């Protein structure tokens, strides 16, 4: 099996492909966990560790730089909404060369609690994610914020 | 390889777990190629040969009945307010029993382009799948709508 790495999100389920080397299991299971790791505490030295210089979004939000300054710049954002928003990986799902994540956010906005889940696609190169499809629920989000019904 | 059904939408791109045999790859496959090809056509008959009875939705939209039932409420639903909708299969990832797929949906509204993508985890035993994790850019949608700001 793959030793995880401690101190960073933990997969609550997952499958791998058993194809795969331990070295190369092990680093596309640890690219996610740093992946999350940032998503969970904004530490933004984890952006280099994790995504490649040419980072690319294929489901940019609107508004979103894209690339590696993308990823600060949401991560702030999403830490004004919810300051203590927390991540936690669902289930992973690794193949070939891509991760399959499913994402649960939990949080407060003020006097409001926040809960809404997020599926990512992750493409791994060499251990660092080169590029990614991903998706909140939004809607959730926006009516949970208060700003749609 | 995977032998594909015709008629029905096909991946873009695809990544299979080595370690399935021909068969298990082939069962999962088809099961998402009929999957979004009800969808696609909202032809009811596939539902049988596609999910399994006791089928259960984990992520169900508001106002979406649970289970087979919803899953014809929903496409007839959508085809009230955008009846020219398509279903393309982008990206299926295989692995164990799960199978991850990335859609994009396309037509239009009035006068307007319709082009939303959706991301689902679909979790396949013997040849149907059991339960699932899916989320539609549904702001995207409202947006496009002219329902959202």
């Amino acid at each position: 099996e793959v030793q995880l790495l401690k101190e960073m999100p933990k997969p609550k389920a997952m499958t791998i492909d058993p194809s795969l080397s331990q070295k190369e299991a092990t680093e596309m299971v640890h690219a996610a966990q740093r992946f999350y790791a940032f998503w969970d505490t904004g530490k933004e030295e984890l952006i280099p560790q994790t995504v490649t210089e040419n980072f690319f979004d294929h489901t940019l939000p609107k508004g979103r730089p894209q690339g590696t300054e993308g990823l600060k710049f949401a991560a702030q954002n999403f830490r004004k909404i919810v300051p203590n928003i927390h991540c936690e990986i669902e289930d992973l799902l690794v193949v070939g060369d891509k991760v399959t994540a499913r994402l649960s956010f939990t949080g407060t906005h003020n006097d409001k609690k926040i809960d809404f889940f997020a599926i990512d696609i992750l493409h791994v190169k060499d251990g660092k994610i080169t590029e990614d499809w991903h998706l909140e629920d939004n809607l959730t989000l926006k009516q949970q914020l208060g700003l749609i019904a």
